[PDB]
């Protein structure tokens, strides 16, 4: 089956010498060559990483025929300065997506905001994310962006679990 | 890499005509034929599902090259009668289980002892759990049987991640009291 971890971003290595070259929906619906998957992108903090996470890594691996799956997880500085707290510190949940199925890569210290150098960078075809819009503000989504260019693939969330309610049973499990 | 859940174990055509048959370490250390993968066996009740338990399987499914990881779930009501308290109750612990890189197969309501015949029914070669005696009671070690008969391959626990620990950071963190 597999084996291994998926990498960090820093142990592949990419052929800058091909462009960045976007596919369209369309293309990436249709099925790529064997070379060339359509890289999709999911970022999140992923605290507790739990089968809410995994199903949305499942949804946006599954986009398209032959995808190829990275998932950007955000430090603790960057989380704690514009989210809130952590319980699971950086490279524990560094780790933990790196033993998702799903996962073909893992970009450690994510950004808040996609930017087009980052996007240039991992040759990001796609972006997935749930479709509520995000803001952490001075802005009302941080995905407008990325919905505006064409390049959001949103995925659904799972009902019924989540960080919060995880810690919700936790401490009610204590209290009783 | 991959795209689908690992199965439960029932969604899985077995072939009975073909007898159990288990291989030896040696056999096993060397390759088996890819139609024949060395059928490991890991259990647990994998509350909170957390990365000790990730590389406990990845270790599990590294014991030999071509390997097959079956991993048995305990359902809630053997863990409550002989362990404790879940705060995952057994549908969300099997999903999580089954979106771990490392698992081939899940047995649903995982036995608390194993028994010659889940082993022969699951076909299994080897099983793989950390070496400390589990002592649930009446018993001193219930993998006594599986480590005498020579099937049990011993995976090394991550040490500074545990279900308790995270509870024990959760309550720090958002208990009121
Ligand atoms: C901070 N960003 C904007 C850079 C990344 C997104 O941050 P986030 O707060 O959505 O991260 P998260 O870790 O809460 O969720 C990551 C992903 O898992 C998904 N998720 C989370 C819980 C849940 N029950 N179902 C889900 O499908 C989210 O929709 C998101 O697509
Ligand atoms: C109840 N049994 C005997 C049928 C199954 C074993 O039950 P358990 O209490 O060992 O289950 P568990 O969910 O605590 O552990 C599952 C597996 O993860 C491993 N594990 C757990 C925590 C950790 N930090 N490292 C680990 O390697 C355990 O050694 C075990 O091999």
């Amino acid at each position: 089956g597999l084996r291994q971890p998926a990498p960090f971003s820093d142990e592949i290595e990419v052929d800058f010498s091909k462009p960045y070259v976007r596919v369209t929906m369309e293309e990436a619906c249709r099925g790529t060559p064997c070379e060339r998957p359509v890289r999709v992108y999911a970022d999140g903090i992923f605290d507790l990483f739990h089968s809410g996470h995994a199903r949305a890594l499942m949804q946006a691996k599954n986009l398209f025929p032959n995808t190829y799956l990275i998932v950007g997880v955000c430090s603790d500085e960057l989380t704690h300065n514009f989210k809130g707290f952590t319980v699971m510190n950086e490279n524990e949940r560094y780790d933990a997506v790196q033993h998702c199925r799903y996962v073909d890569e893992v970009v450690r210290n994510a950004p808040w905001t996609l930017t087009p150098e980052f996007l240039a960078e991992h040759r990001i075809d796609f972006v997935a994310h749930d479709d509520i819009p995000y803001s952490s503000a001075g802005s009302d989504d941080v995905y407008k962006h990325i919905k505006e260019a064409g390049m959001f693939a949103p995925t659904q969330r799972t009902e019924g679990i989540s960080t919060s309610d995880i810690i919700t049973r936790i401490v009610r499990d204590y209290d009783v």
